[PDB]
């Protein structure tokens, strides 16, 4: 079948929907994938014809948020619908967090499915994760006004069917795949069975081959990566320099792409240090992940059963910090706490520590017992057959 994907600009939502991708390609399916420019290599990689869209990153507060949704929905839309309206597509996959995608499925009238790429959320979630507060009330907050005019736009002009202000950021499809297990989802029962919890979605992407494999497959591996968007660290790479220098293995730091490795400190002779690195294959060698708790860094510790010390800084990052806290796998350090001192003891407390290993396989093993980019393929490809045979009863008129 003819399959129109459309991304959301950020690593964490990419990376999962490779998964699924290379799944249905195998299946028979042709796939065009849009997304922002950064990241084309990463569908190039998998063969899968690509399209751009203008990054609406590049150009907090909640109304505000919202209207830049709907800006960016509105632009991606009309570029999207102008180039795919003569194309013969058989459905639309699309990331929850972007409504454009649920647009362009209303513009096709095509059968659609969102991949979500955090923990499910409904209204009984805090909008702190993802990344918003409100100082008072929505009637004071500055883009108000704006919110109910473009959300009365793009209903009457675009079909955006906003009932609700969280409608802009969770975009439901006919399924919604979740990246996680109803085990590790909070309140998981308030999800029907539209919500297909598939766990986290790992294969191969490209670009692994460069780093030095054979200088960590023999050793022990501590691997430390605050993600792909807090930056602000070099502050905190400095202090893994010194709290990690005396390890006894190999120190893997992933410090980004807007940080020169020449601007720290003296790196220790044990320690790699890259902007990017294959987090998969070193996960795959890792004793212990300190991370900054983003869901994808996570959940893909987890699958390998590695034990975390999470410090979390943002969006989601408590809400997941506190599900590793809660299942027994990591140790929390909160931002205000944080001290070489404070590190130091605890990776000296998780490494090889029995509990946190026995804990990290227990949630390990209920994340892919949900049945990864597999189970997302045969979820969508069975929806979509129902539909098909539905629809493809026009053997009436
Ligand atoms: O050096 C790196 C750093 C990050 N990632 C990937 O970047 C994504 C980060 O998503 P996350 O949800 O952990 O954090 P964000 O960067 O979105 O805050 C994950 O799939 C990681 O595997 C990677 O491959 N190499």
């Amino acid at each position: 079948a003819n399959v129109l994907m459309i991304g959301f600009p950020g690593e964490g939502h990419i990376n999962p929907s490779i998964g699924v991708m290379k799944e249905l390609k195998s299946r028979g399916e042709n796939i065009t994938y849009y997304a922002v420019k950064e990241y084309k290599e990463k569908i190039t990689a998998l063969d899968i014809e690509f399209r751009e869209y203008h990054d609406f990153r590049g150009d907090r507060d909640f109304t505000e948020m919202l209207c830049a949704f709907l800006k960016a929905c509105k632009d991606i839309a009309t570029h999207i619908y102008e180039e795919v309206k003569h194309e013969s597509y058989d459905y639309v996959i699309y990331d929850h967090h972007l409504l454009a995608g649920k647009v362009i499925a209303n513009m096709l009238k095509l059968p659609r499915f969102s991949l979500c790429t955090t923990f499910a959320m409904n209204e009984e979630f805090a909008k702190e994760m993802m990344g918003a507060y409100m100082k008072g009330s929505l009637e004071d907050s500055p883009h108000y006004e704006e919110y109910q005019q473009l959300a009365e736009t793009l209903n009457a002009d675009f079909q955006a069917e906003i009932k609700k202000p969280f409608d802009v950021f969770l975009a439901d499809g006919d399924l919604t795949i979740v990246f996680t297990s109803r085990g590790f989802q909070p309140l998981a029962e308030q999800f029907g069975e539209r919500y297909v919890f598939v766990g986290p979605s790992i294969t191969e992407r490209h670009g692994n081959n460069d780093f030095p494999f054979d200088q960590i497959d023999n050793e022990n591996v501590l691997f430390i990566s605050m993600g792909t968007t807090f930056n602000n660290q070099k502050q905190f790479f400095n202090q893994c320099l010194e709290v990690c220098k005396d390890f006894d293995g190999k120190v893997v730091l992933s410090i980004g792409k807007h940080i020169k490795t020449s601007e720290l400190n003296d790196i220790p002779e044990n320690f790699i240090v890259r902007p990017y690195v294959p987090q998969l294959e070193i996960l795959k060698r890792a004793s212990l992940f300190v991370t900054h708790g983003g869901m994808n860094s996570t959940s893909e510790g987890l699958y390998f059963e590695t034990p975390l010390v999470v410090i979390p800084m943002g969006n989601d990052q408590f809400v997941v910090a506190d599900q590793v806290e809660k299942v027994g796998a990591g140790k929390v350090i909160k931002k205000e706490e944080l001290s070489e001192s404070l590190l130091k003891e605890t990776i000296q407390e998780v490494m090889n520590n029995r509990s946190y290993k026995e804990k990290a396989k227990e949630i390990g093993q209920s994340l892919k017992a949900a049945g990864g980019s597999k189970k997302a393929a045969d979820s969508i490809l069975e929806a979509v057959k129902q539909k098909t045979q539905s629809a493809n009863a026009a053997l009436e008129h």
